[PDB]
This record gives structure tokens, C-alpha cells and sequence, in this order.
């Protein structure tokens, strides 16, 4: 199946204020301010129909190895957003592309290898970044 | 340098409203055509430079998008203007140490996006303006 989501799961003011909110928390505890996750090298060479893909790819890392881990810091936010994500995670679940994804892996494995270098600051820097995520997934997949 | 009070976005309200005015505008709008607010408008954007980057952003669809549209949308857009107009008051002259000109590339191109599509560029705008509520408020708190 093609992956998409409904412009409705971006538009709600809460689950959307509680998703800001926790990732301006997470950036305060965040001081890689030499890092950037979510930006140019993550998309280049991904062409707009593979994008929303691509994010599925990110969300399911994000969740797994990142808010999973952390699902208990950062209340009460975070209590509220996984389920949410995670929800967003399971209507794209399965979902795939027609064409090769090779460069979508490679894009993926370096957002995912700059997670580990940075360690613990690196799942906190995500968390910061859910901001990012969370347009992303928007703009990719509506 | 450029920096907004947390009392500033405590407005329920508001937030409620703006979120309605963009999905009034957003039903007008092709969701899977070009979007304008997203990650490509933070590339090579520090986290300090953030709210200067935002506050260009608040200008531009002030001036260029909201005004314009100023009677339209009601009777969400006529709230929602004033409170906005106050923010981009408080961010009034406020700027970074040296060279903008990443941040000017990166808002040129939501510019151009939204001048090239005219009235529709306008309306996409609008419908975007729950994602410029809240990257606003995380850039500049």
C-alpha cells in the first residue's frame, strides 16, 4: 500500500501543543548544538512520492530506540505523545514503495549511526527534534 | 536578540482558533502539493537564530498573507491577526550577531513558493498556520 496519512492527525491543538511542547523540553537538556538530525543529508536523493517512506522508516527508529527507552522521563508530555506517534506508526505499518529504497536505508542508518555516537544525548536530541519529526511526517505524507 | 515571554503563549484561546483557521484554509488547499513550513526552512539554522528566523516567517504572512486576507476566514482570522501583529510588536528590530544570509535564503524560498501561487499561495499559507503558531512559540520561548 501507498504510505499516507490523513492532514486530520496533524491538525488537532492538543495532541499538537503536547508533541511542541515536549520537544522544546528535550532541546533544553540537549547541548549539541553542532548536531541537527532531521535536515538536508536525511532526505538527499529521496524523491517527494518515497518521503512519506522515508519517515515511516525514522518514526519506527524513533520510537523503538529512542521514546521506548525514554517513555518514562519527561512527563507528563511524553506520556501523552508516544502513544499518539506510535499510532501514527501503526497506519503506516506495512505500508511500502514500488521502487528501490537502498538510499532511503543509507539516509536512515546515518540519522540512526548519529544517535548512537552521540549516546544518551543522542535519544534526548531526538526528543528535541519532535518538533522536526512531526512536521516532517506532515509534509511528507498528507 | 530575538526572545518571547512564556505568558505570550499561554492562550488557549487563541491556540483553539488559530488551529480552526488553518483548517478552514487547509479544505481550499491541495494537501499533497508543496508545502512552505517544514524542516528544509531550518537548514543551517542554528537554535539561537531560531525565533529570527521565525519572526522573518510572522512578517511575511502578516504583511503579505494575513492583512490581505484580513476580512476573509471570519470569524477566526480577526482574532487570530491581532494577537499575532502583538507577537511580531514584541519581536520588534530584535536580530542576530553576523550574517542572516542562510536564514534570508531559507525564508526567500517559502516566499517564492507562496508570491508564485498568488491567491492559492495565500490560502496555503493560512492553512499552515497552525505549524507557524507552534514553531514560533518553540523558537522564540
Amino acid at each position: 500500500s501507498h504510505c499516507r496519512l490523513d492532514k486530520s492527525n496533524f491538525q488537532q491543538p492538543y495532541i499538537t501543543n503536547r508533541t511542541f511542547m515536549l520537544a522544546k523540553e528535550a532541546s533544553l537538556a540537549d547541548n549539541n548544538t553542532d548536531v541537527r538530525l532531521i535536515g538536508e543529508k536525511l532526505f538527499h536523493g529521496v524523491s517527494m512520492s518515497e518521503r512519506c517512506y522515508l519517515m515511516k522508516q525514522v518514526l519506527n527508529f524513533t520510537l523503538e530506540e529512542v521514546l521506548f527507552p525514554q517513555s518514562d522521563r519527561f512527563q507528563p508530555y511524553m506520556q501523552e505523545v508516544v502513544p499518539f506517534l506510535a499510532r501514527l506508526s501503526n497506519r503506516l505499518s506495512t505500508c511500502h514503495i514500488e521502487g528501490d529504497d537502498l538510499h532511503i536505508q543509507r539516509n536512515v542508518q546515518k540519522l540512526k549511526d548519529t544517535v548512537k555516537k552521540l549516546g544518551e544525548s543522542g535519544e534526548i536530541k531526538a526528543i528535541g527534534e519532535l518538533d522536526l519529526l512531526f512536521m516532517s511526517l506532515r509534509n511528507a505524507c498528507i
